């Protein structure tokens, strides 16, 4: 499972100085992450993917609410809602 190494880099894009350019890494990184855990079929790796998507210090909803003052991150915040759907 790559899901945690993927999510760890998503928080880096939010903290990067080039906010305009870093959005392009973050979008395509969510676009990869949201293929990995829809594809899955094993109950105890589905445990990993239900555990770390909805993480508290880390994970997808923290990234939305912490990025929510930006206008650059629209592409991420659409994709991450499409994925959560």
């Amino acid at each position: 499972a790559g899901v945690r190494c993927s999510l760890l880099r998503l928080q880096e894009t939010l903290s990067a100085a080039d906010r305009c350019g870093a959005a392009l890494a973050g979008h395509q990184l969510i676009r990869g992450l949201g293929q990995e855990c829809v594809l899955s079929s094993s109950p105890a790796v589905l445990a990993l993917q239900t555990s770390l998507v909805f993480s508290r210090d880390f994970g997808l909803l923290v990234f939305v609410r912490k990025s929510l003052n930006s206008i650059e991150f629209r592409e991420c915040r659409e994709e991450i809602l499409k994925f959560l759907c």
